[PDB]
Order: C-alpha cells, then sequence, then structure tokens
C-alpha cells in the first residue's frame, strides 16, 4: 500500500533533477541509491544471488543516469561474519557482481561497491566455525555484555588489531576493490560509517589504543586515511568515495554526545581537502545526517537535533551525498539542493520503490516498506514492490 499520510512535492524543478559528474560517471539526477543491506547472499562462500540481485539493482537502475552504491560488501574472510551478505574477494563472487553491474549499466545507470570490514559488529561464534579472529581497535572495550558473552562462548574473545593486521585489511581493501573495477563497477565506496571497523578507529569509545592508531585524532583518523590513500594510488581518487556518519551511535558509537566528535571528522575532512588541492580529490563524500542516528529505529525516532553537518561544507569542496529520512521530507531535499554539489541518498524508500526517481519527479505517493522482508532470503520484499503504475493497477 502507499504511505498513508503523505503529502508528496514534486521535485523536478530543483536540483536534484539537473546532471553532475561524479568521478567517471556523468548522472542525470541526484538522488542516488545508497547501500542497502538486504541478505540475499548464499552460503557457503559469501555469494551474490544469482536469482534475484541482477533483477533488484536493475529494477531500482530504470532511470537512465541513476548512481547505485551496493550493500555492503566484505572485502575478504577476516573482514566479514555474516553469512548471507556478499564478498568480493572471489572468483565466483566476481562472477555474479558482473551480472549485477551489467544489469545497471544495460540501465544506463552506474554502480559503485561499498567495501565493508566489521570489527567489533560480527558474530564471533560464525567467525571462530571458518577460524577466524574477532577483530577490533581495542579488546577492553565490547559493544555490549551480551556480545561479550557471546565472544566467551565461542571462545573468540575480541582481539585488538596489530599492524600486522591492520596492513592485511589494506591489501585486502585493494584486492576488493581491483576485483569490484575489474569486473565492472565504476567506482567503490569506503564504508567508514555506521559503527563498523573503521568507523570504530575513528571513535574514541571504541579506539583506547596507545599505538599510531589510537590516542590522538590525527592517530584516530589514521586507518581510515590509509584505505583512502591506498585505493586512490591503485584505482585512481575519481573511482573512490568515503561514508561517514559523525552524529550515529549505531554500533554503540559516541555521536553529538561525545563534544569532540566534530573535530574528528572535521580533519579527516581536512586531509581529505589536502589531497584534492594536490591533484587527488574523491569522486565523493557520503554523509548520514543526524536526522537517523540510528538506521533501526523509524524515520523520525533517533533524530538528533543538536548539531548538524553543515560543517563538511566548509571543509570539503568536492560532491556531497546526504543520507537520512528525506523520502518523507520533499521540503527539506528542496532546501538543501540549492547547494549545487549536493546529492541526497533515499534508503529504506528505495527498497520499497524501484521507480522512486520518477515517483519523486513527478510527486507521486510512496509505496510503504516492510520491515520483515528487509534481511529475508526471498524475492518478496526484495523484486515485487510494484511501480507506481503497478501500484495503481492494484487499487492502491
Ligand atoms: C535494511 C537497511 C540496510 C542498510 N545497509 C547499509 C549498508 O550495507 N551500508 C551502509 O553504509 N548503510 C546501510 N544502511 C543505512 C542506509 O544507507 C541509510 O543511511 C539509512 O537507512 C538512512 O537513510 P533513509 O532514511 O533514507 O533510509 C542500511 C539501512 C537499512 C534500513
Ligand atoms: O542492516 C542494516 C545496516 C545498517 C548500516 C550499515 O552500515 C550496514 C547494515
Ligand atoms: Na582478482
Amino acid at each position: 500500500p502507499f504511505v498513508k499520510g503523505f503529502e508528496p512535492i514534486s521535485l523536478r524543478d530543483t536540483n536534484l533533477f539537473e546532471p553532475i559528474k561524479i568521478g567517471n560517471t556523468q548522472l542525470a539526477h541526484r538522488a542516488v541509491m545508497p547501500p542497502l543491506t538486504r541478505m540475499r547472499a548464499t552460503h557457503p562462500g559469501n555469494i551474490p544471488n544469482k536469482e534475484w540481485a541482477a533483477v533488484y539493482y536493475g529494477q531500482r537502475a530504470q532511470r537512465p543516469g541513476t548512481m547505485i552504491i551496493t550493500e555492503g560488501t566484505f572485502i575478504s574472510p577476516q573482514a566479514g561474519g555474516y553469512d548471507n551478505a556478499p564478498g568480493i574477494w572471489s572468483d565466483e563472487q566476481v562472477a555474479e557482481w558482473k551480472n549485477i553491474f551489467l544489469a545497471i549499466h544495460d540501465c544506463q545507470s552506474f554502480a559503485w561497491v561499498q567495501l565493508w570490514s566489521l570489527g567489533w559488529a560480527s558474530f564471533p561464534d560464525v567467525l571462530a566455525r571458518d577460524g577466524l579472529r574477532y577483530d577490533c581497535a581495542s579488546d577492553r572495550v565490547y559493544m555490549n555484555a551480551t556480545l561479550q558473552e557471546k565472544a566467551k562462548d565461542a571462545n573468540n574473545l575480541e582481539h585488538s588489531l596489530t599492524k600486522d593486521d591492520i596492513k592485511q585489511y589494506i591489501k585486502d581493501y585493494i584486492h576488493a576493490a581491483k576485483n569490484s573495477i575489474a569486473a565492472g563497477a565504476d567506482g567503490v565506496e569506503i564504508h567508514s560509517a555506521n559503527g563498523y571497523l573503521l568507523n570504530q578507529f575513528l571513535d574514541p569509545h571504541s579506539n583506547k589504543r596507545t599505538d599510531e592508531y589510537g590516542g590522538t585524532i590525527e592517530n584516530r583518523a589514521r586507518f581510515t586515511l590509509e584505505v583512502v590513500d591506498a585505493l586512490i594510488e591503485t584505482i585512481g581518487p575519481e573511482r573512490v568515495g568515503l561514508r561517514l556518519s559523525p552524529y550515529g551511535t549505531f554500533n554503540s558509537m559516541s555521536g553529538g554526545a561525545e563534544p569532540g566528535i566534530i573535530a574528528q571528522y572535521s580533519y579527516v575532512l581536512g586531509e581529505l581537502e589536502k589531497r584534492a588541492k594536490a591533484g587527488k580529490r574523491l569522486a565523493f563524500v557520503h554523509l548520514v545526517e543526524p536526522r537517523v542516528t540510528d538506521p533501526s529505529l523509524v524515520e523520525g525516532e533517533g533524530e538528533y537535533s543538536e548539531g548538524t553537518n553543515d560543517f563538511a561544507y566548509s571543509i570539503w569542496k568536492g560532491p556531497i551525498i546526504r543520507a537520512g529520512n528525506y523520502a518523507l521530507h520533499p521540503e527539506v531535499v528542496r532546501e538543501q539542493v540549492k547547494d549545487p554539489r549536493t546529492l541526497i541518498g533515499y534508503g529504506r524508500f528505495f527498497i520499497s520503490n524501484p521507480d522512486l526517481v520518477y515517483r519523486l519527479e513527478e510527486g507521486l505517493p510512496l509505496n510503504k516498506y516492510d520491515r520483515s522482508t528487509f534481511y529475508t532470503m526471498s524475492a518478496e520484499g526484495y523484486t515485487d514492490y510494484p511501480t507506481y503504475e503497478e501500484a495503481v493497477d492494484l487499487g492502491w
């Protein structure tokens, strides 16, 4: 059914429907599908779904010139721990990714692989099954006492990364980035947000290290910036974006309650702009908004009111993607896209609206999303959300 209380506004007349160059790609409009974990990949081997994923992505690529960022994709076994999320380290994984990318390119849209590493958000017992470590910035902090218990129950306690461990993650990012590009992706997005491994190094709650990877703003930023630099130099800066969530509390991050958190992110962005000034500008920065501090909460819940991402615009001068409860607030988008380098990521309503871009252009009602099929091994709730016309052919 359609979202009941929703009054659509047509955005055809705004910068949301003006083209923009992002890296090597040429977008027709600035409505971006952000990374969305859907757990349709098959076990063993974290293989993308061969029946439905190319259909799902192709449906949502239908408007030519759409930028699509894939679900989080593991760079290596050690970086994972979720059996039904995809990887891109292996030949069999890349075999299906080529077909997904072909489905998006057949629609004249673009595909960016979000490269993922889980750190303390992983499952210690699944990792142990596979002979893998339970990795974190500092083993003196756990997400919660439950994951602490399961960690001890699996005899796989948190492992503070060594310097050699970090170097191996950097190699795995390079490997996964190279596989992404050889498979046909137009670029990659380094996931450094939402409390996963790289965010765990940025945040002073998770990162209590005393080597060169913690203890200061500069040290906490080092792992993320080394991944950035490694990929700049192997696939080029125009094929690399970075995702950050300054105000997020998901996965036990500090958010705005830490008064030092804007300095931490301001340092990362300043370092990105320095690289751009020396001729190596990343394709984009992708920010999660304080509008959504936790994506497991319904729209309007978990909204942080005492901070904004405006600081980013004074530091980073390249494209910025913003994401968080924009689908139901066209009045906010209308304002924010007056800035000529701003794109809007639409998460949960891209799940439910394959023709979301058309609906935003024409101001049409939106399909409700069904939270119970966000993560089921099913085409139901994946590829069977109707387009607007189909929805009217159904009574909605
Ligand atoms: C089911 C679901 C899966 C998501 N998966 C990812 C992911 O793999 N990587 C990521 O960076 N963000 C992920 N997110 C966060 C979204 O990209 C987005 O930032 C957030 O949902 C807020 O945007 P929205 O209100 O438009 O949905 C996910 C969110 C949801 C709801
Ligand atoms: O499954 C939800 C999810 C949220 C944020 C992410 O970064 C990844 C997955
Ligand atoms: Na390879």
